[PDB]
């Protein structure tokens, strides 16, 4: 405009531990032109396992921390959907 | 539905060194209704100090201006500065 922000659009995955990560601690993400993956910061929450069931709903999920671009533990118990 | 993926959208100065944070390494995201501060992560781009186009000098859409970039340590935008033009 004359006054516009630009705006960086990241995906997450929903959990009880707030939004995660994914394993490999690599979110994707929009500009208002393009499509890019973002290496999340040291000791953001990432997502290391999923329960899924052999077949929604929420699943139970275990939550890490990124160190060094890839998801560590130990796990923390959250619920992912 | 289940299938979606929780979108984050936060918002930042544009300039030639990319997107950058404020000073104080801290910018405003939208997560479905709720608006609120995140921190930027250590070595995110930022604004070392306070640079914008002042209003009285519009007269152009996005009308670009000089600015300085550091990067995020510990919550502030610290050195070495880098030259910008920021829009």
């Amino acid at each position: 405009d004359y006054t516009a922000y630009a705006p960086l659009t990241c995906y997450f995955t929903n959990s009880t531990l707030g939004l995660l990560a994914p394993p490999n601690c690599s979110v994707l993400c929009n500009s208002t032109t393009t499509w890019f993956n973002e290496t999340s910061p040291n000791n953001a929450s990432c997502l290391l396992t999923v329960d899924f069931l052999t077949q929604n709903q929420p699943y139970n999920c275990s939550v890490g921390h990124c160190d060094n671009g890839t998801c560590a533990g130990p796990p923390r118990h959250a619920q992912c959907w």
